[PDB]
C-alpha cells in the first residue's frame, strides 16, 4: 500500500471530530438559479462529500443587498432555506460536517442588482474600477456605494445573525463568516477602503470592529463551536489591500481567541516581500487554523509537518476532482481543471462531470 500522510490525519475541530484534513474550500459557481440553491448541487456536493469530512459552502448571501453577481445563491428566504436542505441532507448522508460561508458583496456590485434599483452599501462611499467578467468577453461596471451610517451598520450585522440562523434551520452544521476578499467585512477592515471618520474607522481597532460584532452576534446566535471566519488580511482582491497586512491579521487572529471559535481560515499571500506569511498569526490563535491558497499535496502534507495549520482547504483541485481526499490518500494521478467552466451556469458540464478515481 501507500505510505499514511499527515493530510488523512483525523482531526478534532470545535465539537466535531473529521476523519482527515483535506477541506472543501468555498467556491462560488453561479449555478444558482435566480438565487435559489438547485438540485444539481445536491450532486455536486454529494459527489465531494466523505465521511469526517469538512466541507465549506459556496459564498451564500445574507440579504437582498448582498448581491453582486448572477446565479449565486442567498439564504435570506424561506424557499432558500427549503433549498439547501436537501443538498445538507447530502452531504450529511455521507458523514461529511457542512459549514455555510455567509457573504455580502458589499460595493462589489450594481444597482442592477440591488433592491429598487439602490445603491450598493459600504463603509465608503468610494466606488470601484470596472472589471473584466468571468467570461472574458463582457466589462462589469459597479456602482459607487452608499456610505453606511454609524446605526445602521448594527442592522447588517443583524442580517448576518439572521443568516447564520436561516443556515442552522437548512441543517447546516456551522457557519463560515465571508471576512475576505474584498467583500462588505473586509471593506471596513482594509485601510485603502475604510477612510471612516466614527468608532468604525480611523485606526486598525476601529476598522476590526464591525468584523468583531458579526463574529459576537453570529457566535452568541448559533453558539461559538459552530462558528468559523475566513480572512485574507494579505489579499488586495477587489480594490482592498492595507498598508500593514501582517498587524491587521496579527490583530485579528489575537481578538478572535477570546470568542472560542470553530476555526479560523486564513488564505496565503499570493507573493512574499515583517514579511507577509501566516506563521506568526497560526502561533497566535490558540484554536483551529485552516489555510488555503495554492496546496497541492505535497505542500498541504508540510504545512501539518511544520505545524503551520492543523487543515488544508483546497479550491480547484477539489473542482476538477470530487474524490480529492482519497486521491491524496492513494498518491493517485489528478484530473486537470478548466478556469473556462468554473463560473459558467450548466447544471453539469463543469461541474458534475469530472471523473471519481478508475
Ligand atoms: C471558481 C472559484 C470560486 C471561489 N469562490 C469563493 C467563495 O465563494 N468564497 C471564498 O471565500 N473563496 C472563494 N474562492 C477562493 C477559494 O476558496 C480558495 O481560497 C482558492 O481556490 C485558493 O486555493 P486553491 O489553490 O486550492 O484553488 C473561489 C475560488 C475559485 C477558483
Ligand atoms: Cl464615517
Amino acid at each position: 500500500q501507500v505510505d499514511k500522510i499527515p493530510l488523512m490525519s483525523p482531526c478534532k475541530m470545535g465539537k466535531f471530530e473529521l476523519c482527515h484534513r483535506v477541506v472543501l474550500a468555498p467556491l462560488t459557481r453561479q449555478r444558482s438559479y435566480g438565487y435559489i440553491p438547485q438540485p444539481h448541487a445536491i450532486l455536486h456536493y454529494s459527489q465531494r462529500s466523505t465521511n469526517g469530512g469538512l466541507l465549506i459552502g459556496e459564498a451564500t448571501v445574507i440579504s437582498e443587498t448582498g448581491i453582486g453577481y448572477k446565479d449565486v445563491p442567498g439564504i435570506w428566504t424561506k424557499e432558500q432555506v427549503e433549498a439547501w436542505k436537501p443538498i445538507v441532507d447530502a452531504v450529511h448522508a455521507k458523514g461529511g460536517i457542512f459549514f455555510c460561508q455567509i457573504w455580502h458583496v458589499g460595493r462589489v456590485s450594481n444597482k442592477d442588482f440591488q433592491p429598487n434599483g439602490e445603491d450598493p452599501i459600504s463603509c465608503t462611499d468610494r466606488g470601484l474600477t470596472p472589471q473584466i467578467m468571468s467570461n472574458g468577453i463582457d466589462i462589469a461596471h459597479f456602482t459607487r456605494p452608499r456610505r453606511l451610517t454609524t446605526d445602521e451598520i448594527p442592522q447588517i450585522v443583524n442580517e448576518f445573525r439572521v443568516a447564520a440562523r436561516n443556515a442552522i434551520e437548512a441543517g447546516f452544521d456551522g457557519v463560515e463568516i465571508h471576512g475576505a476578499h474584498g467583500y462588505l467585512i473586509d471593506q471596513f477592515m482594509k485601510d485603502q477602503v475604510n477612510d471612516r471618520s466614527d468608532k468604525y474607522g480611523g485606526s486598525l481597532e476601529n476598522r476590526c470592529r464591525f468584523a468583531l460584532e458579526i463574529v459576537e452576534a453570529v457566535a452568541n446566535e448559533i453558539g461559538s463551536d459552530r462558528v468559523g471566519i475566513r480572512i485574507s488580511p494579505f489579499a488586495h482582491y477587489n480594490e482592498a489591500g492595507d498598508t500593514n497586512p501582517t498587524a491587521l491579521g496579527l490583530y485579528m487572529v489575537e481578538s478572535l481567541n477570546k470568542y472560542d471559535l470553530a476555526y479560523c481560515h486564513v488564505v496565503e499571500p499570493r507573493m512574499k516581500t515583517c514579511t507577509e506569511s501566516l506563521v506568526p498569526m497560526r502561533k497566535a490563535y490558540k484554536g483551529t487554523f485552516i489555510v488555503a491558497g495554492g496546496y497541492d499535496r505535497e505542500d498541504g502534507n508540510r504545512a501539518l509537518i511544520e505545524d503551520r495549520a492543523d487543515l488544508v482547504a483546497y479550491g480547484r483541485l477539489f473542482i476538477s476532482n470530487p474524490d480529492l481526499p482519497k486521491r491524496f490518500e492513494l498518491n493517485a494521478p489528478l484530473n486537470k481543471y478548466n478556469r473556462d467552466t468554473f463560473y459558467t451556469s450548466d447544471p453539469i458540464v463543469g461541474y458534475t462531470d469530472y471523473p471519481f478515481l478508475e
